[PDB]
């Protein structure tokens, strides 16, 4: 198509091992602390953008279907950022597929915005650095900043739009030895929940006082390829993030009894020499970090209690966002 510029990208979801939770800046999505994550091989979003001078506004088609006017308006504002960045006024048709178990509660924002950013950079030929790609994705969703990268990644909080972005952490191939089990188990949205907590939680300072120590400990753990050291700090970090919500005004939780059951089975696996550690995000699902060599053994412990359909593993991918057909 002569007057038409398109680009399609595939970006993979990532789970935070050290949590992003609370913004310093609501408009530009600058976080109150750094976060560390691992990018999952099995779950991803494919997003294609097609820019046409004769397009009157941006259109979003998701999983084969028109989105409502609310999502339409939201995506148009985001694309304004893109147009501003490219110095054009081209509108786009955006066709995205989420290969993420969203019905099952898995988040799609990270992969969604990371795929969109990359797709736009490819379509418009902006030649953005990974850094600028991460920055553009961050404007859409904080955790999207990390999905530009594979393996371990860290989002550096910074102090403004220029300085807040993620980068990949080389772990000497360690990500290749690791896996994650997902225990599948309206909700307050991540953005809304973290805002209430950051603004009002009586336990939020306590979170702030320990996160840098956690991050450093975890980073040193990764350098050492020390799984136990990594798991213990990340599990504690996770629980601390949920603690902060308990302190909110008024309190709330994302966890339910079943989540706690899942946690018990992880600790059971530890005492029985199957090392693994758990984490939870903005919902009751429990994610179990385990070494690949133990994925199966640990999975079968869970399959004693939970339906087979609700136990889902993914490996950690080494490569970052990719341009596709
Ligand atoms: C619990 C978390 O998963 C929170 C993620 O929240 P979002 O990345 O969805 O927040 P927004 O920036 O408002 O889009 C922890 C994490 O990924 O660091």
């Amino acid at each position: 198509g002569s007057m038409v510029k398109s680009g399609k990208a595939r970006a993979h979801t990532n789970i935070a091992l050290i949590k992003y939770w609370g913004k310093a800046d609501e408009t530009y999505i600058i976080p109150m602390n750094n976060s560390l994550s691992v990018t999952l091989d099995r779950f991803y979003t494919e997003t294609k953008v097609t820019f046409d001078p004769d397009f009157t506004e941006d259109c979003l088609i998701l999983n084969g279907n028109e989105v409502n006017a609310k999502e339409k308006e939201k995506i148009q504002n985001y694309m304004n950022i893109v147009r501003d960045l490219a110095g054009n006024r081209l509108h786009a048709r955006i066709e995205s597929e989420n290969y993420v178990p969203t019905a099952a509660g898995l988040a799609s924002s990270a992969s969604a915005y990371a795929a969109l950013a990359a797709a736009c950079n490819e379509a418009l030929s902006l030649n953005l650095s990974d850094t600028d790609l991460s920055r553009l994705a961050r404007r859409g969703s904080g955790s999207a900043s990390r999905s530009i990268f594979g393996g371990f990644a860290e989002w550096e909080k910074g102090h403004d739009d220029l300085t807040s972005y993620a980068h990949g952490i080389n772990s000497n191939g360690w990500e290749k030895d690791l896996s994650m089990i997902f225990v599948v188990i309206k909700k307050v949205s991540s953005r809304s929940g973290m805002s209430l907590t950051r603004d009002t939680s009586r336990f939020y300072q306590y979170w702030l006082d320990h996160v840098d120590e956690d991050l450093n400990e975890a980073k040193e753990a990764v350098k050492n390829q020390d799984f136990q050291r990594l798991g213990e700090v990340i599990e504690a970090n996770g629980l601390r993030m949920h603690a902060t919500n308990l302190g909110a005004q008024p309190p709330f939780t994302y966890l339910v009894q079943e989540s706690y059951d899942a946690m018990a089975i992880v600790e059971q696996c530890r005492k029985a020499n199957l090392p693994c550690y758990f984490t939870m995000d903005a919902g009751p699902n429990v994610k179990v970090l385990v070494e690949k060599k133990n994925k199966q053994a640990v999975m079968e412990q869970f399959l004693k209690v939970f339906d087979e359909s609700k136990i889902i593993a993914s490996d950690i991918i080494s490569s970052g966002v990719e341009i596709i057909k």
